[PDB]
């Protein structure tokens, strides 16, 4: 007989509503889920409910999202930058594929709250 | 509107103490959820698809590592077996009593992860 | 509608035969599987067929176990030889007891070279 | 002895080019396995749960990023759409031809991971 070992897992999960920027005038509701798992401590998994059947899933560098609160960061597929809308701070996320480009606004307080919880689980600079 | 949630999940193997000589394997899952920051949800696999679900005061389990204590249906105390620390957990149903040994390293590891998520004394901050 | 992203993953899988050391005289066959996934870049998932038991190893613990004795708490790993080939000895501890496994060194070292190709040690950020 | 295997798997979204104007979303999976180090196995989701499976010489896909080339059933060439690089893949079967656009960034990322696993010119070492 071989003794059994142990499995720990820490998951930080956030449910948000993002606004898809259609125009200066108009925007659409995009329910979003951010998932952080200490298993994969460099990544944040975002699932967007866009009206597509099977949903859209993106993986973000946690560090990219973290500095997106303070200054504009990101090239290729993802750009992130800070701004304000309807009298509250937001993070703007610009997603690019061959299909096209789409712009999302997230509540800043909520995004930075989620990242504080992942920092508690696994502080930046502590991936071992 | 925001749903933030940190979940610490642990898979352990406990021994059900049937005699001084002999014990049985009990696969267990411990789940800590910041939604309910005072509790640990344990699922015990005692039989072929026969499951028990128990809710523990996290603080009761935490003290059970270093001294003997208890409240209501649960008594917890430290001991050693095959040269490793364990926690003995005595559960009382109305009909009768069952005694479990948990690996102390594993249990203490799980509780360190929940302490990271919600340090004891800061459980009130997750009251929605 | 939001543009779609990309999700790529590298998995290194190894099938090994370990000997469970019963005595100086006797040992038992333990089929084993090591899985490395870039999803979880610090770990090696070993499934041992006792007819299964699953353990998670610090890849770095296994890597250093090829050249010197390392590990405390649940797992100790160290180099040795058996039936005229190099091995890694793995000592697994629970409250149940302790069990000792011998793995082929060449095979273990080969598996780790493939995970180092996928994710060089210290390059888990990337 | 041993059965050792490295698998690189990529989840991609391709556009089936039906007209100059219009295209359709085709979820795809690319799988590279060191068992078969010269090939890429692509699964295209065209239906509610109906699939097409194609095998590519990875070297054909790799060259298709930078210049137009082709062998047998497959022609591959570079282009751009909504300001991002793509690879056009023309699959010619007895039925007819389907034309696909793949994201170049994503395809080139996938091929870098297979080059890490098995650098081109070292494919003979994985012939068991």
């Amino acid at each position: 007989l071989v003794p059994r070992g142990s499995h720990m897992n820490t998951t930080v999960s956030c449910e948000l509503h993002l606004r898809l920027v259609v125009s200066s005038e108009s925007s659409l509701p995009v329910p979003a889920g951010l998932r952080y798992d200490t298993a994969d401590p460099y990544a944040v998994h975002a699932t967007f409910h866009t009206g597509a059947e099977e949903t859209v899933e993106w993986v973000f560098a946690r560090d990219l999202l973290a500095e997106g609160l303070h200054r504009p960061t990101g090239t290729g597929d993802v750009r992130v930058w800070p701004s304000r809308s309807h009298g509250q701070g937001v993070v703007c996320i610009a997603l690019s594929s061959p299909e096209g480009e789409a712009l999302l606004e997230a509540p800043a307080r909520a995004l930075e709250s989620f990242l504080k919880r992942t920092d508690a689980a696994v502080p930046p600079g502590t991936e071992h």
